[PDB]
């Protein structure tokens, strides 16, 4: 930890990191360069309460635990020179650094087939995006969402609640193929269908003409707006240019170190080890952004602290469904607690591998989620009959381990 | 480049690196720890001329260009402490380092279904392996090879030449699925079949009983010996333990830097950027081992030298077929020069993407290979009619660019 500290990006990972630096006791210079001209804010509301209620002052991140930080908002870092230990900014200034931290996140992947479209096509990542989408979210309007992932489905639910007609195109035979159990994805598809979402599976957009979207099955979908949610690509251009190991994401170890001395990275821009799979993955969860940012900061201030070690988890709020998912999407067995029904949805899934809990899902069952994460963390191997048994208290079972 | 230099592993990548350090002008200490108690040697002969002729003094690597290097042969590096800058050796000694280089390569992946077998099952990676296999390679014996990759097929050819009956089981519908054009793989399968190799495609070993191998189609193959060639796994255990970013291979940039200050890696143990695909891959070729070792050394001695930048290529000698393959296995088009025939096999493949040469294969046509690699290197976009035309001289075409 060499002063001064410069952080590129002013999202959740950046804020979490700088607050932890200060809290851990680092009092040297911290300068944060953020390309959006926005007080740092949290993104999940953009698909939900913000999209619905429009108040950005309800979604700002609290920078209170990060005192004495200079935030350069509306400035783009253009390059860094890792030999000179400098960063070049879009406003013509240069920042020196002792330690450079890349927290530049990811940007929505564009749909190559809609590139030259002449109807509204938006992605949903920023406050600017949400405002632009929002300004077209009139009741009875026709929305086409491309991509049946977390963001697409969160938007789908919000749009339906607002009285917008929603069609959604997904290339896979299922929703949420990236980070959800099949059982969950099947249920989620049935829920959205029942709420009036027109789901199109195993279909791709081949292009568009005068407000009509064309599909690979040779059919059409007329829409007033297309929102594309087909994933993100890491904002790793500065790292690539400077010679760091990257591949749609900057490779880091559990200390957040890149392959370049004195340059660290954290959050959505990183490819890191998933301790459950033991594979490198871009982990794009809110919890990763916060906890990885905190872990890297903690270890920079105190080298005796452990590396980042948290197991991955996320939530997704989709209308009546409060979904929570931890760990791996599958194992050799799934245990279902509760019935899976559109009538007052409430259930839990537990994924096991060779008797060990490797994943869990809760739908409208937050009570169960925290104990399951504890069981997951220690690689617990509880009685599978007990795990299935409705009489079992998971919080009690977790404590017993 | 801080002295002293310690290299873990004494294979081709290690030898290439240390020779280049000396040639580039580094004269400080170099100590190489090699777990095999063997004068450093080259591995390709082990599936061919060594397997056939048995003279290990014909396969040693020339360490002449690496003067004043201490080679600790028959010693295993057990761990390194990247804070203390020390390496712990199996003989109880500790080495200090200014710069640590991990060149520990890869080890044959074992077949989980043959783990408790009671017939000879060998892998083919070392001189010890080759000698053990060789001592069972009697004419008229029955050899089963598992895996239809480069090593399996090189061994298959050598075994057939020696009068050994050869059956070969492959899980994929094709041979060499990892790094060969389909057109090549199809031809290679026809060649081996014509030489008497009993090929079993889309089959897996489910186990074995008293000298009989069991398959997933529910059938049997009796054999006197099984050689397993189903790929390798990076020898990255020390890196993993020490906190470096690894995932079946140590991630490095074009300078060979790992995520750990003062620790580099090179050769088969590395995951690195393939400049043609722009993706990270474990590149396990002989040419990578040499050229990456040289590039990393060159840049350590002279920081103004460029990073490693070579495009991937390899050869495979399989009986009458002298195969050479460069770049990517496929593009949007393949151009074939010559006819593809078992009657005096001689042909060239050129893979193009958006008109640019992105890959090439030569079978018994070495003359064409070097010019095609030059065309590949500069991303040439020659006239496709000229590329197809038999009257075209590729060496002349390359020079014209
Ligand atoms: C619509 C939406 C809904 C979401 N809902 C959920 C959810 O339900 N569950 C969940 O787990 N997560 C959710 N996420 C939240 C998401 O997980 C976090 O926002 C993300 O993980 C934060 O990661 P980050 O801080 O690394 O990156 P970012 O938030 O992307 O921040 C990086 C910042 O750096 C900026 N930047 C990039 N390059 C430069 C440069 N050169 N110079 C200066 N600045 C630069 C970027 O523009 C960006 O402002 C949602 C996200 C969106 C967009
Ligand atoms: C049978 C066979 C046939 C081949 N034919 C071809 C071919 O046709 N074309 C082609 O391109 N390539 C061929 N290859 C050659 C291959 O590409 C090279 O041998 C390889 O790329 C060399 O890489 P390396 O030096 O990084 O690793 P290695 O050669 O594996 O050397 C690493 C060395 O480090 C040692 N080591 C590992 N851990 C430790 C430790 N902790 N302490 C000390 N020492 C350690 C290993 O045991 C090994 O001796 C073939 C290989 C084999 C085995
Ligand atoms: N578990 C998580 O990783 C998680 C959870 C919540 C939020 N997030 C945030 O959301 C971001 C990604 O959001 P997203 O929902 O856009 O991506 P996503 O990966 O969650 O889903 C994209 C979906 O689009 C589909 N798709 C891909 N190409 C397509 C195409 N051409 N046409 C139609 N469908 C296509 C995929 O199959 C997938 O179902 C992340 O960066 C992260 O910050 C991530
Ligand atoms: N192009 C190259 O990367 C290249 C070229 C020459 C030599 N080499 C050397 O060879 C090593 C790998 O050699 P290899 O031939 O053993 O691996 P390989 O990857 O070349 O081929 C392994 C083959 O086994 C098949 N396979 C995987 N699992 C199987 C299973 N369970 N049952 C049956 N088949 C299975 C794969 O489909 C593949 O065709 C590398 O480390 C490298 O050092 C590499």
């Amino acid at each position: 930890l060499k002063a001064p500290v410069v952080v590129l990006g002013a999202g959740l990972a950046s804020v979490s990191f700088v607050a932890e630096l200060r809290q851990a006791g680092y009092q040297g210079l911290i300068t944060v360069v953020g390309d959006e001209a926005e007080r740092p804010y949290d993104r999940p509301p953009l698909s939900k309460d913000f999209m619905a209620h429009g108040d950005a002052e309800k979604i700002r991140l609290d920078c209170k635990r990060a005192p004495e930080v200079e935030w350069l908002l509306g400035v783009t870092a253009q390059s860094f020179d890792p030999q000179a230990h400098t960063v070049a900014l879009s406003d013509g200034r240069t920042l020196p650094y002792g330690t450079l931290v890349l927290a530049t996140g990811a940007a929505p992947r564009a749909l190559p087939t809609l590139q030259g479209a002449t109807m509204p096509v938006h992605t949903l990542r920023t406050l600017e995006d949400a405002r632009r989408i929002q300004a077209g979210l009139r009741p009875q309007s026709r929305l086409l969402i491309v991509g049946g992932g977390v963001i697409g489905l969160e938007l789908a639910a919000t749009a339906r609640t607002a009285g917008v007609h929603v069609s959604l195109v997904e290339t896979q035979p299922r929703l949420m193929s990236r980070a959800a159990p099949a059982t969950l994805a099947d249920f989620v598809a049935r829920y959205h269908a029942a709420q009036g979402v027109d789901l199109r599976f195993e279909r791709s957009v081949t292009g568009s003409v005068d407000g009509v979207v064309l599909l690979d099955d040779g059919t059409r979908i007329a829409a007033d707006m297309v929102v594309v949610g087909i994933g993100v690509l890491a904002n790793d251009a500065l790292a690539r240019a400077a010679g760091l190991a990257c591949d749609d994401g900057i490779f880091v170890d559990a200390y957040g170190r890149t392959t370049c001395p004195d340059v660290y990275a954290l959050g959505d821009v990183t490819r890191q080890r998933n301790p459950l799979s033991g594979r490198f993955e871009r982990i794009e969860t809110w919890s990763n952004a916060q906890n990885q940012g905190i872990a890297v900061a903690r270890h920079l201030v105190d080298p005796t602290a452990p590396g980042y070690a948290e197991l991955p988890w996320y939530w997704s709020d989709q209308g009546a469904l409060r979904i929570q998912v931890a760990g791996l999407a599958s194992g050799d067995e799934e245990i279902v607690r509760g019935e899976v029904s559109l009538d007052a949805p409430k259930f839990t899934l537990i994924e096991l591998q060779k008797g060990r809990i490797v994943g869990a899902t809760c739908v409208n069952n937050a009570r169960d989620f925290a104990p399951l994460r504890r069981l997951l963390a220690v690689g617990a191997k509880p009685d599978r009959a007990a795990l299935a048994d409705p009489a079992t208290d998971l919080r009690k079972l977790a404590a017993a381990v």
